[PDB]
């Protein structure tokens, strides 16, 4: 029978915690985050930290988790991923239970139900350390991965600070599911073991795309035994806490037959001494082909473990330490300097996977809008994206990282983001040699007018063109796709894909699209003029003038800017409609694009506070009226519950636009208020009050529910499009630091309470300590502003 569930005894609030919450807080310098919890208790949701490589990556929770993938997410995977906040049973487990007494100790909170045990977990930059103290026995687990090698490392250190010699048995548990979905590859998963090399080879020839990928688990020692069937490790009448493979017997038989559940384990008996510690090293790597697999294991086992650890530490310190600030705020320094670049890199470049989201397909709009925070990586990204443009003018919205195949969507905004990125690169770096390069074209079976998208197989063609022509073709197609009213047709959608089927063989359009095209064209005309194309710039200027006239005449609702029109001519974003009363996209981008009138921009900004009054929820909601009934069928957003995600909820990607617009106009106090409001740090969760928040405070979350009795909680964390935008906002709008022509400029608007800040930037190998006084000045020498 089940022996009930043991309740904890709570944990006291100790010192050395800046943001001392009920589970953990900052541990100074903003580099290490410590979580203190007792047995039987855990955070409301798995608090996740991601550590990833160029062709590898995994994320571990504060109480035990694991998700290893080699090539891409949703296509190759090592350990199961369970998006279950309430249970979240880990796919990997480590046991250090004593041989004699049989008492079970684990370094993870979720793997132990003992109320008297001490658990602590740290999630640093590039590594995570889990330590567990249970009855005079201390076990420490370190998580890290290698560079240039798709391999994962795990170090278990057991401290026997007792008075008697103890015999300890160590278990290493792992599950092998090599596919997008479970229970679809388990009957056809094969596992092998080698006597010469202490490793267990796991392969899944059933996978259509991966018929030769091999995975291994090895230890830097000799293995007494091993198991390959969860019917032996866990068996029947047990769970993760009580495997029953540790009580009824202490020997694992070598099995090679396939069962309904694949697993791998390595056995090693340890005879510890009081005051003596042993250092282990568990290897979690994978590589195609048996020869490459054995070469990888023989290199990894022999080379080292720690050297990888300090290599990763120095890598993640140097790349996140390029720009640092010394603002008086205890949350800005601890999060903007390190956590924001760490999250941005490890998510949007290395591993586009979180505990709540999994997306293995590249996005044309995503990566273009992602790298603007920091410069060679931006050039590489924009060159990679330029290769997915068809000669007709459409761009590839999604494509596989390796084969390059993907769907072609009828969306209209994506073809224009290339021009904005080109303009930003030309402004910042100033290298005009990027725009004249040889980029091949891809040929496809095209899209039927009656379907949204088709997958097909793109094939390269022997018709190359320059990047300037690559952007010009897309811009010209956008000009062709303009509607009767003169505004660009939404067609397949806009920046927010939730509002689908607004057009599709109709005259539905969006104002934000027109503003974005005008903003991009205002600089593309100058680029083409400097490259000498009068015919293009003439019509571009004419269309820009007509579009601005339409925006300033037919785009004004009387007190703010409309969103657009429907296929039947019903206005969108207007006050007349019962829903979609105010849309912040157009209001923000009217100021951001630089066109329009200052008075009209200020009037639109006045209506922004109509949805900013929700200070109790602390979110910048996009649409104030919830969408519950489909009066005119705006799209599939109606499926999203009201107050959730884009239906009256929180979208930090569109929320930072308001902060940027406020900062540009000079409303620094309101900009700082919104920045603190948008900051997950100190977002009503200080010690114990915001148990409903349930989400990580040290990283930005895309969606926070703002309506209903369940409002006040975030969602969709660690995978957000607003990390880079938040970093850019913190760099420029609130600090007055920007690099517009390759030379640093200082035009700050300091907060009333801050009253002073100092920054250090290392550009071109020159690290300069820039200190900003109340009005003007610099630490190295007194210099004028914007100099």
């Amino acid at each position: 029978p089940v022996p009930a569930f043991p309740v904890a005894e709570p944990v006291e609030d100790a010192g050395d915690l800046d943001f001392w919450n009920g589970f953990g807080g900052f541990a100074k310098n903003g580099q290490e985050y410590v979580v203190r919890l007792n047995g039987g208790q855990s955070t409301p949701h798995p608090w996740i930290n991601v550590i990833s490589n160029e062709n590898f990556g995994f994320h571990i929770s504060a109480e035990g988790a694991g998700f290893s993938w080699s090539r891409n997410s949703r296509d190759y995977q090592l350990t199961p991923w369970t998006n279950d906040p309430v249970i979240n049973r880990p796919g990997e487990a480590f046991y250090v239970a004593d041989v004699e007494t049989g008492k079970l100790y684990t370094p993870c909170a979720a793997l132990s139900r003992d109320p008297e045990a001490m658990f602590e977990t740290r999630h640093g930059l590039g590594y995570s350390i889990l330590t567990g103290v249970a009855d005079t026995l201390e076990v420490e687990l370190t998580q890290t991965v290698d560079r240039e090698k798709p391999v994962k490392f795990s170090q278990v250190i057991v401290r026997n600070k007792g008075s008697k010699s103890r015999r300890l048995k160590v278990y290493a548990y792992v599950e092998w599911v090599l596919g997008n979905n479970g229970q679809k590859s388990a009957p056809f998963i094969l596992s092998r073991h080698d006597a010469g090399s202490n490793a267990i080879f796991a392969s899944n020839p059933y996978s259509i795309d991966y018929s030769a990928r091999t995975s291994f688990l090895t230890l830097d020692s000799e293995a007494s035994g091993f198991t390959t069937s969860r019917r032996e490790f866990i068996g029947r009448f047990g769970s993760a806490q009580a495997p029953q493979g540790i009580v009824a017997g202490a020997a694992l038989s070598g099995t090679t037959e396939v069962d309904g559940d694949p697993c791998a384990a390595l056995m090693q008996e340890i005879h510890l001494k009081p005051g003596e510690e042993r250092h282990m090293t568990f290897i979690l790597g994978d590589a195609d082909n048996a020869e490459e697999a054995e070469a990888l294991v023989k290199d990894v086992r022999q080379a080292d473990f720690l050297s990888v650890l300090e290599e990763s530490k120095k890598f993640w310190t140097g790349f996140t330490g390029q720009l640092q600030v010394s603002t008086p705020d205890a949350g800005f320094n601890h999060m903007v300097n390190n956590w924001l670049p760490y999250q941005a890199l490890a998510c949007r470049i290395l591993a586009r996977t979180a505990f709540y989201q999994s997306s293995g397909a590249f996005g044309f709009r995503d990566q273009l809008q992602d790298t603007l925070a920091f410069p060679d990586l931006a050039r590489t990204q924009i060159l990679r994206a330029a290769g997915r443009q068809f000669p007709e003018g459409d761009v590839q919205h999604w494509w596989l990282p390796l084969t390059g195949a993907g769907v072609r969507t009828t969306i209209s905004d994506d073809v224009v983001w290339l021009a904005y990125a080109i303009n930003q690169y030309v402004s910042a770096t100033g290298d005009a040699a990027i725009l004249d390069e040889s980029i091949p074209f891809l040929k496809g079976p095209a899209l039927m007018p009656g379907q949204h998208d088709a997958f097909f197989q793109p094939e390269t063609s022997e018709r190359s063109a320059t990047l300037y022509e690559h952007a010009a073709l897309a811009l010209d197609l956008a000009i062709h796709r303009t509607g009767e009213n003169g505004l660009p047709l939404i067609l397949g959608g806009d920046w927010n894909d939730g509002m689908n089927r607004v057009g599709v063989g109709g005259k539905g359009t969006s104002v934000w699209l027109g503003w974005f095209l005008a903003g991009a064209l205002r600089d593309f005309i100058e680029i083409a003029e400097k490259r000498g194309d009068t015919d293009r710039v003439g019509k571009w200027a004419s269309h820009r003038e007509k579009l601005r006239h339409v925006l300033e005449t037919a785009g004004w609702d009387g007190s703010y800017y409309r969103r657009g029109y429907f296929d039947d001519g019903t206005p969108l974003g207007s006050a007349s409609s019962e829903e979609c009363q105010i849309d912040s996209l157009g209001q923000s981008w009217s100021v951001l694009s630089g066109e329009g009138e200052e008075g009209r921009s200020r009037q639109a900004m006045d209506a922004v506070m109509e949805h900013l009054v929700d200070e109790k929820t602390g979110i910048i909601r996009l649409f104030t009226p919830p969408f519950s009934r489909a009066s005119h069928d705006p799209g599939y957003i109606k499926g999203y519950p009201p107050g959730v995600r884009e239906n009256g909820g929180q979208y930090t990607h569109a929320a930072t636009w308001v902060v940027l617009a406020l900062a540009k106009q000079g409303r620094a106090q309101e900009a700082w208020n919104c920045f603190k409001l948008l900051n997950p740090v100190n977002h009503a969760l200080d010690a114990a009050s915001s148990e409903t928040y349930r989400v990580e405070p040290y990283v930005v979350t895309a969606d926070v529910y703002g309506e209903g009795a369940y409002a006040g909680r975030g969602g969709w964390s660690w995978y957000t499009g607003s990390a880079g935008w938040l970093y850019r906002a913190a760099v420029e709008g609130i600090l007055g630091i920007t690099r517009t022509d390759g030379k640093l400029h200082v035009s700050p608007s300091l907060p009333e309470d801050w009253s002073g800040f100092s920054i250090r930037i290392t550009l071109d190998g020159k690290a300069r300590d820039i200190a900003v006084s109340r009005k003007a000045g610099t630490a190295d020498v007194s210099v004028s502003v914007d100099g």
